[PDB]
């Protein structure tokens, strides 16, 4: 029922989300903000057919990454980092960036239906340079995995705004009652490595990308850590509404 509608979407549901970052209702939501969505939406997929094609090396010496020696300096200090994201602008490109200015990172697949499909998704980020660990059904726990690269101090990369099962931390998202992954918040906690937020957009013709200061996962709350990541999400989708490719329930009433 939920588990269902929680993956279908579409414009009508695409309204129901930015109606929260505007704050009104559905219907007095900018008609040209659904229509810049959906041509954001529609940019991504174009370029994720083309992505494992251009010039990589291009793409890392021209592109630019607003404070990354937030990352680096993490990296020189030997703790790891978690870089979590929300779904806005183009994160395979930012990940093709990091890929050419540091290495391969981590990260995790939900194991889609067919398996034809899942591994088209693989052999997709593997061709970008990305190591894909399967969220179930692999050789290994994929959580055991991430924290061992993690004291091993590389960086995984976690899509960590949305979670609408049982094991979702509920946070507050736009003034709403929401659920993200529990992934980034445990990691940083159980191995110390810092959780810096991400946010990518679409800058023009061009892809805009930003690190920001890690939290503070001195608390140990999975709820208190995640909620500063859920408000420093909201922030930034606030600022490119547009650029954000939510068009899935996101928030629990809608369930
Ligand atoms: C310094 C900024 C670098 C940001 C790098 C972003 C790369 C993220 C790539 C994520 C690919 C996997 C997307 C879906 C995974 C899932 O279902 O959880
Ligand atoms: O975050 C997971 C989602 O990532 C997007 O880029 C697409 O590949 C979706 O099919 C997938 O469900």
């Amino acid at each position: 029922g939920a588990r269902y509608a929680a993956r279908n979407g579409g414009p009508e549901q695409l309204r129901r989300n930015l109606a929260r970052v505007v704050g009104k209702p559905p219907a007095d939501v900018p008609d040209d903000l659904i229509r810049a969505s959906l041509a954001s939406y529609a940019r991504y997929w174009r370029e994720a057919f083309r992505l494992p094609a251009m010039d990589h090396g291009r793409l890392g010496e021209q592109l630019d990454v607003i404070d990354i020696d937030h990352l680096w300096s993490a990296l020189d200090a030997g703790r790891g980092a978690v870089l979590a994201l929300p779904h806005s602008g183009n994160w395979d490109m930012a990940g093709v960036w990091l890929v050419q200015n540091y290495g391969p990172f981590t990260t995790v697949a939900e194991r889609l239906k067919p398996e034809s499909l899942y591994r088209r998704f693989v052999e997709y980020r593997e061709s970008l340079g990305f190591e894909v660990l399967p969220l179930t059904g692999g050789e290994r726990p994929p959580f055991e995995v991430l924290a061992e690269r993690l004291t091993d101090n590389r960086p995984i990369c976690l899509m960590a705004e949305r979670d609408l099962t049982r094991s979702g931390v509920q946070v507050d998202f736009f003034g709403e009652a929401t659920r993200m992954p529990a992934g980034p918040a445990k990691l940083a906690i159980e191995t110390g490595a810092a959780l810096f937020p991400v946010h990518c957009w679409f800058e023009g013709d061009g892809w805009g990308m930003r690190v920001y200061p890690e939290l503070d996962t001195s608390s140990g709350d999975v709820t208190a850590i995640t909620q500063a990541l859920a408000d420093r999400f909201a922030a930034n989708i606030a600022t490119y509404p547009a650029d954000w490719h939510m068009l899935q329930p996101q928030w629990i009433a809608d369930l």
